[PDB]
């Protein structure tokens, strides 16, 4: 019987108050790197502390907030450390031999730091992730040579499909491969215990109030608190758990309908060994509402590129940190970037498509984004056939006084756009003939529009291409480009 | 008449040998950050200069490879430099004041580091590329709060049509606007020369012989090749320019029929004032295959997470170092990271779609059960059940008939998803669901499906994107397939 429980007690010894010099684990203190990096490996780790300046004070925080920020680690997640260091470990106990097969669990950051590692040291890399988590994980993973393996988001981690339990047992049917085990490998949590928290001390200068952290598999937290009781006790350490997940303490907090959410990376429906609860001096609760509102809001205010975990966890923090002063510091963890979640929290079609926005929240938008193409009044241009020749184009358009013409067909197909400026720009250049085809010269990318259309629609189709040519379901009843509405616009700024 | 053409002569007086204390410009050298950033903007550059290990010695170079990854800079592009510089310069001059609207062309990384720039600080971004660019960038251009304008493609920077021309159009149309102009501004290249330059000295100590730099707008190769000109005059320094863009010398080499290219960010069909090609001691021409293939080798060989331009690069830096001999060094400039190409190069199916890739190629390298049918499996016909069916009597039914899962079916023959014994078992263990519950609550939405005739290679793909393929006719399923399943059958093909 081959299985081994995530979710089984922890049989560490540790508690507060034991002289460092009693533990058993071995430890590798943070050391300086060299001028030249043997390799991207070395790059995991030191990541910068920064201060939080618009959002806390947004909130009403009087005091200073600070994040580390984690997404510029080489995979651009936390993971990256806990990853190597627990690659490394397994190396030094002879556990893992070089052109050995790893295969892990997990929400796929974890699964980018040791596909990442593996790449590098020649290890084959096996990937088992629920079928939640965002394509882009999948894309870099397969990027970097890894193999992948999906699990159904709804399965109960004792379940045989399950990613622990589909890892385990692929971990049986491939000869001399490995389970690092997040979940039970003591490398995780005391890689958070030697390094970041060392980092943290240091950067804060040893002095700290309060911390934020959300928790996957308590690594992070764990051994960031567990170094942080030891050196600054004086420090409250607050855990952040989306709901649907047991994780967080009394068990009041968990009392809950829906069983799953759509923020990646954090929560769980078993409690990890590696996490030691009684290290948290106080839990919350996020919603994927919150973190994703506050993720955003972390890009645009901050300029942090960064995961919704991170969204999750500042949105703890203006929360947690009120009970604060002035002239005190409250230290936030930003898991990892927008990379992973480039079409999900970051695309507004997605916000909407599944109910974290309002429309109503039109709301943002200026006067103008509610009128229709008609009012800017526009004008009707002059079309030709695509056979014709570049000079001719040139004649007809100066003599028309006319600078652009949409290509069209005897069919009635619009096939492009020509204009004055770059038909003289390509023939002075000697790139065309006057006697040369119009098809090239032609500027074949645009998008059509309505008369009765909406401006914004318009300003969305100015976000993807720049010309609009208004259309009936055959004919161009006008062309448009960004800058004629701003004409409008700055017109209507003089109107008032 | 308002419009500065960037392709304008140099008016600068430089030229090598005149001392330093010559230079009227502003200089800032490079400093120790503090502990805590006091916003992300000082975490732009130190950026790391990494050994690559395994293609070096791929293509047969006996020197050391060095690369300076610059995607480790806040947006996540070299363009963040200068994009920083050039507003603080502008600060200086009183220029820029407090909520000014900034107006930029660019291939968008430059736009994203001002994006980013003025999301901190409070100024109003107005972004201008063209329509090439991937919509990744628009994506986190969006996120900043900067309005986006695209231009043609193919529009000759002469016409109106083109970025720097639109980019100065709305400049006209806009009160209290400035352009910082990349192409004319000395902040660019000088933004190299000051920090990138002495970074790379110092890490390479200041021995280094050859230097491989891609040119977009010249910036960084100038900044570069200047202060090595200055302090490591023995040092080769190679420009990369895209074929189709008229950058390169002698100009026998632009010579080519097609005009237009995928790769971003580099070249052009003018030549930039703040380029000084006489710098540069040989040029090499890229195309994109050699791009997109070294860029794809780059990030599964070296675990360097980089943009295509970082391929073309290393795709001449291969090439141009093998005339160096065991003790040198090159080192290679990598400008961007996979963020903004994530749906583009990184996914096989756009570089099929492209021509980047022969289908041969794929089919060579991949594992020799890649094309057999799913019926060599040989499989089994499952059980199936109807979704009003309890989940008590599932479990009866199973354990029963001796079946892991069902497949749950309808009388109409849809099939609704699959339900496991584990899970039920599971589920109903822990509380989440009584005897008397309908099956649903457990079920497992998410599958795909498969015909016998399918190659097992579509199952490893389907297998990347979800848990159950169900092999089916045209309401009959001839079977259920995992991970596990075509495991179990090439593991009893290894073992035989
Ligand atoms: C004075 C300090 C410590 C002592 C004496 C100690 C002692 C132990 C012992 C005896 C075990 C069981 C060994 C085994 O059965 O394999 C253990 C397991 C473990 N320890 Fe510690 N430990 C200390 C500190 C820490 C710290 C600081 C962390 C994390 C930050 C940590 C994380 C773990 C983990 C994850 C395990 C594995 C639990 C399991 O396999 O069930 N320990 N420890
Ligand atoms: C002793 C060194 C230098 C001296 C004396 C010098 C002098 C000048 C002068 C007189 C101008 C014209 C200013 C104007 O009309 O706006 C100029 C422009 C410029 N310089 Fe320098 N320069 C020096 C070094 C450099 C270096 C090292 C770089 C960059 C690697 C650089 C980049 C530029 C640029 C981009 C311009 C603007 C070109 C233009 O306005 O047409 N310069 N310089
Ligand atoms: C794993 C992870 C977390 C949680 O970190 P833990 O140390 O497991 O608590 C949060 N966010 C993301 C994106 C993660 O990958
Ligand atoms: C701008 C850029 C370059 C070129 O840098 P220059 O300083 O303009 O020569 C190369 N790659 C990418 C992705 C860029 O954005």
């Amino acid at each position: 019987p081959l299985w081994i429980r995530p979710d089984a007690p922890s049989r560490c010894t540790w508690q507060l108050g034991r002289p460092a010099s009693e533990s058993p684990h071995h430890h590798t203190a943070p050391a300086k790197s060299p001028k030249i990096l043997p390799d991207i490996l070395k790059k995991i780790g030191d990541t910068p502390m920064v201060r939080i300046n618009k959002i806390g004070k947004k909130f009403g925080l009087k005091c200073e907030l600070l994040a580390k920020c984690e997404f510029f680690n080489a995979g651009g997640s936390v993971k990256d450390r806990i990853s190597l260091r627990m690659i490394e470990d397994a190396e030094r106990d002879g556990t893992l031999k070089p052109g050995d097969t790893i295969i892990e669990p997990t929400s796929g950051n974890t699964g980018i730091g040791l596909a990442l590692a593996a790449a590098v040291r020649g290890y084959r890399c096996i990937i088992v992730m629920p079928e939640k988590m965002s394509s882009e994980k999948v894309d870099v993973l397969r990027a970097l040579g890894a193999e992948i393996v999906r699990t159904p988001t709804n399965a109960r981690f004792d379940s045989p499909e399950s990613h622990v339990g589909v890892a385990w047992r692929l971990k049986n049917e491939i000869p001399n491969s490995h389970i690092l085990d997040q979940y039970r490998n003591a490398s995780n949590p005391l890689a958070h215990y030697d390094t970041t928290a060392d980092e943290i001390l240091q950067q804060c200068d040893g002095k700290l109030d309060m911390l934020v952290a959300s928790v996957g598999t308590g690594g992070t937290i764990t051994g960031i608190a567990r170094k942080l009781k030891e050196k600054c006790p004086g420090c409250r350490i607050i855990g952040v758990d989306p709901e649907g997940s047991i994780l967080a303490e009394p068990e009041e907090l968990n009392q809950t309908e829906q069983t799953t959410y759509e923020v990646e990376g954090i929560g769980y429906d078993f409690i990890p060994t590696v996490l030691d609860r009684t290290v948290v001096d106080k839990w919350f609760k996020s919603n994927d509402e919150e973190a994703f509102t506050f993720a955003r809001m972390l890009i645009a205010q901050e300029g942090l590129l960064c995961g919704g975990s991170a969204g999750s966890t500042v949105a703890v923090a203006v929360k947690a940190a009120q009970e604060l002063q002035e002239g005190q510091r409250c230290v936030v963890i930003l898991p990892d970037s927008v990379r992973n979640y480039m079409t999900k929290f970051l695309s507004d079609r997605w916000m909407l498509q599944k109910g974290f926005l309002k429309e109503e929240d039109t709301e943002k938008k200026p006067w103008w984004w509610h009128l229709r193409v008609q009012e800017l009044g526009l004008s009707a241009p002059l079309t030709v056939l695509p056979t014709i020749t570049c000079g001719h184009t040139i004649e007809i358009l100066r003599e028309k006084g006319f600078d652009q013409a949409p290509v069209v067909d005897e069919a009635g197909v619009i096939l492009g756009m020509v204009t004055l400026g770059n038909m003289l720009s390509s023939l002075l250049a000697g790139k065309v003939q006057p006697s040369d085809q119009v098809g090239k010269v032609i500027y074949k990318q645009f998008k059509q529009i309505r008369l009765t259309d909406t401006l914004g629609r318009l300003s969305h189709i100015l976000e993807m291409d720049h010309f609009a040519l208004v259309v009936h379901e055959q004919m161009v009843f006008g062309v448009v480009t960004a800058i004629d509405l701003l004409n409008f616009v700055a017109a209507q700024e003089r109107d008032q």
